[PDB]
Order: C-alpha cells, then structure tokens, then sequence
C-alpha cells in the first residue's frame, strides 16, 4: 500500500543525514563570515547588514542541501528616502517585481546616499547592483584562500549569482545564492531581491515571498503537529526525480501546499498519502487551466511562463495520482 512506499521514498530520497546537515550549515556559516569580512573591508561606504545564511537547509530539518542555500546581504536604506513601487504599476507591468524609488531629491539630492551610485534615473537598479557584486565575487574575492582555510573548494558559477561549494569531500555538495535584499513590507518578512531576469526590467527587484510562506507553513504545522512542510519536501524530491517535472520547483509546490494546507483537514502522517495525492490532483487541475497563482501574491501566475507543450507534458507525467500512485516514486 501507498503509505509504506511513501515513507520508504521519504526515508531514501528526501531525509538528509544529520552529519551532512550540520556540516553544510558549518561551511555556509563560515563562508558568510569570510565573504562579509571582504565586503566590509572593500566597501565600507556601502551599508550592508550582516550576511545571513538561510533557506530550506536552515528552516526545519531535514531538508539538507537539495535546494540552494540563501546568503542574504541586506541593504540598509535611509528611512523615508526610498519608496516601493509594485511592478504591476510600473511600465513593465510585472507583478513578480517591484521598483525602489529614490525620494526627496529636491532637498536631498543625488550623492546624499551611498546607494545613489546605483541609480538608473530615479530608481535604485538591481541590475547595476548585480554587476558590482558579480565583479567582486568573480574577480575580487580570495576564493582559493577561503577554500584552503575551510577545507573545501568554493567558486562562482557561470549564470545568475551562485557560489558553488565543493565538496566537502565528506559526501556533500551545495550552492550558495548570494542575495542582496531590501525589506519589501513593514508588517511581514517578505523581501525584494536583486536577482536577474536580464531581459525586460533588470532595474526592477524580484519579490521574494519565501520568508512569509515558510512562516505560514511553520505556523500551521505547529498548531496541529501537521505534515504540511514534510509534504512540501516530498513533492520537491519527486519532481526533481523526473526530468519532465523539474520545472516544478520549491515556489510552485509551496503554492500547492498552501492551498491544501490552508484547510482544517487531516494533516497527520496517517493522512500524508492522501494529502500527497490531493496535491497531484490540484497540480493536474492547475495545469489544464494553466494557472497556479501565488498564495500571497495571486496576480503572479507561477505557470505563466510555461509553454503549452511543457504544461501538457507535465500533465501526462502527473496522471498517476489516484490511478497508479507508486508508479511515480
């Protein structure tokens, strides 16, 4: 029966050995302090906060390093000198993005803020910020020495802004995503990231709902000892398992679990198999209508940039939910 195979798959392909989790946090934590030391040394005029490692590796166990490890570099913006403009209200009419508008230019002209050098027109440009950090990471940070000090190899990847970590021999590999971030809301912990999409509006920042989403999932599970977050890790592991399903990533499947999870329905381990099948069901339904909106930002459709064949292809792989469920493990 289904429950046994599900637990078995979780045991074999989802759960991460605690030595590897402990080790990964150690390297990522240590890389952050070295990288922070560099940034403070080389750019003391740029008021970044302390680098914060995070992501699924840190937020509950035992996710491990299946996903990227977030390395947050917070910009400290002068209060009231900067204003948020939602991307859907800019000329790029992009709900996934946000603009950061320089304010009070009459009495505080360009140059009053250290961030002004990253201005393109009247907005703080994530793209220009990205260029600066990419250059520092790739040509200005002493990665051979840091690697030597920590007994591993660290090097910048050829796309976006990723730090690849080898190994450390002891059965581990992972990726650090260096994320320059601004606060994006006063009432919760959502962020704006300086992240590429280097077509369209690269001056715009990318909305990051990850902190809000994981707080919600943690909040929900803590009140009924639920398995929502456990289910999200399952869904991720399976989709990584299939070359067709690989585009369905953490953020996509989060939406699925928030939808089901936002109900007073059984979230015990006993019902995990049913919650799982219900998720596949929801996914297949979302696919045929090509709509999977963000729970905390419904105007963004996480399936929007999928081509028709992609969706159709994912659909036929996901067929198995009630009919032949362990065919997919």
């Amino acid at each position: 029966t289904f429950q046994e195979r599900l637990l078995a798959f979780e045991r074999k392909h989802v759960i991460t050995p605690e030595a590897h989790v402990t080790l990964a946090k150690q390297l990522a934590g240590d890389i952050a302090l070295e990288l922070q030391a560099y940034l403070r040394s080389k750019f003391p005029e740029l008021p970044f906060g302390a680098l914060v490692p995070g992501g699924p590796l840190y937020d509950g166990l035992q996710a491990g390093t299946a996903e990227h490890v977030r390395l947050l570099a917070p910009l400290e913006l002068e209060p009231g000198l900067w204003s948020l403009v939602p991307g859907v209200d800019t000329v790029a009419a992009e709900p996934r993005c946000w603009a950061v508008r320089r304010t009070q230019l009459e009495f505080h002209p360009r140059g009053c803020s250290p961030w002004d050098r990253f201005l393109v027109g009247g907005y703080l440009s994530s793209r220009v910020l990205l260029e600066l950090l990419r250059k520092a990471l790739s040509a200005s940070v002493n990665w051979p020495a840091i690697g030597s000090l920590l007994g591993c190899l660290i090097w910048p990847d050829v796309a976006s802004e990723e730090l690849l970590l080898k190994v450390q021999h002891e059965c581990l590999e992972f990726t650090l995503a260096v994320l320059m971030v601004v606060p994006g809301a006063s009432t919760d912990d959502r962020l704006l990231l300086a992240w590429p999409l280097e077509g369209l509006a690269s001056n715009l920042w990318l909305q990051d709902l990850y902190p809000v989403e994981t707080a919600r999932l943690r909040a929900l599970d803590d009140q009924d000892a639920g398995t929502r977050r456990r289910l999200l890790l399952l869904l991720c592991g399976i989709c990584r398992g299939h070359p067709a399903l690989v585009r369905l990533g953490w953020s996509h499947l989060t939406q699925v679990v928030l939808h089901l999870g936002e109900e007073e329905v059984a979230w015990t381990e006993e019902a995990l198999g049913e919650r799982f099948l219900q998720a596949l069901e929801f996914l297949v339904g979302s696919l045929e209508q090509a709509s999977l909106p963000c729970h905390f930002n419904p105007s963004v459709n996480l399936l929007g940039n999928f081509r028709e064949e992609e969706i159709d292809d994912i659909g036929y792989v996901l067929y198995s939910g009630l009919q032949v469920p362990e065919s997919l493990f």
